[PDB]
């Protein structure tokens, strides 16, 4: 029940992504990133947000994950210029993936949560 | 072989910039500011760092320009509150630019390196 939430955020090209929308999405991400995985931190920039995988560790028995994902889902529904894809994968299953290219391979081997 | 690295540092407004972050960026900049070039020297203040161009002379036969650009990029990536744009221009082209707004014009006429 330890699972990685793999989110792929991208700019879909059908609308300009505004400063407020980049800020909001980087804020949502950074409310879950702690001092121990600073490497998942986001900036409100194209380079940080457009075309990037982030894999967050979640224990699904807790309502954290489900709350995190609903913020994401509702935000992506509010923002036509940003697509968000999300997959859950068992952590036990994830730790044994190749170190290089890992997040894409987890997303192809994972359960589709949503796809906005 | 002689080039200028043009850098534009700014506080992007996503996050507060701490004093230690200001000092760390000033220290990275000042590693390439000798005692002769006091005009380039970075202070740990908004006036000195927030919204300022600086143009560093380099000889591209040395790896010094690349290691400094690497240290800058790494800093900007880990500090959510600071943006750094970097361009490169030929020294012969840099000295035939008008003196006023030269670094601005050099950035305009320059080859883009990163925007983090």
């Amino acid at each position: 029940m330890f699972k990685r939430a793999i989110i792929f955020t991208s700019f879909n090209g059908f609308e300009k992504v505004s400063r407020t929308e980049k800020r909001r999405l980087a804020k949502i991400i950074n409310a879950r990133v702690s001092i121990i995985d600073e490497y998942l931190r986001a900036k409100d920039t194209n380079a940080s947000l457009d075309g990037q995988y982030r894999a967050f560790l979640f224990n699904d028995e807790s309502p954290a994950m489900t709350e995190f994902l609903a913020k994401l889902k509702a935000f992506a529904e509010s923002c036509t210029g940003i697509s968000i894809d999300a997959w859950e994968i068992e952590e036990s299953e994830y730790v044994r993936l190749p170190v290089e290219r890992r997040d894409f391979l987890a997303a192809a081997n994972g359960k589709e949560i949503f796809k906005i």
